[PDB]
């Protein structure tokens, strides 16, 4: 099959909101993960026909990558954190779900989830 298109970013019929949380998870977290060494893999959808792994979206049926919770971070798709926190997450556990355990990208998954951990620590107080 040919990739799916990648995940909705911006939807005008949802309401939008700046809180101090969003702020951080753009400002801070999304922008310090982002600018990680092992960043890469998850900056943008995985493109499956390019990497030729044809059963990467029979597995993997909620994709989702830091170059989209950006683009949703920046058109104010989510309104709740935890929407946020949710794609990150989602992230994470696709690489854990589609891959070998002592993969590179695991490894690199799992070094991004402990940044990605302690700063979700030092979220400011919610409004
Ligand atoms: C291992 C595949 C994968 C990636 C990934 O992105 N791998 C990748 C990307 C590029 S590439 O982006 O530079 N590239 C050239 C533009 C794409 C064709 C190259 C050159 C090699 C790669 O192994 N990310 C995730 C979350 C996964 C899985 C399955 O969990």
């Amino acid at each position: 099959s040919m990739n799916p298109p990648p995940p909705e970013t911006s939807n005008p019929n949802k309401p939008k909101r700046q809180t101090n949380q969003l702020q951080y998870l753009l400002r801070v977290v999304l922008k310090t993960l982002w600018k990680h060494q092992f960043a890469w893999p998850f900056q943008q959808p995985v493109d499956a026909v390019k990497l030729n792994l044809p059963d990467y979206y029979k597995i993997i049926k909620t994709p989702m990558d830091m170059g989209t919770i950006k683009k949703r971070l920046e058109n104010n798709y989510y309104w709740n954190a935890q929407e946020c926190i949710q794609d990150f997450n989602t992230m994470f556990t696709n690489c854990y779900i589609y891959n070998k355990p002592g993969d590179d990208i695991v490894l690199m998954a799992e070094a991004l989830e402990k940044l990605f951990l302690q700063k979700i620590n030092e979220l400011p107080t919610e409004e």
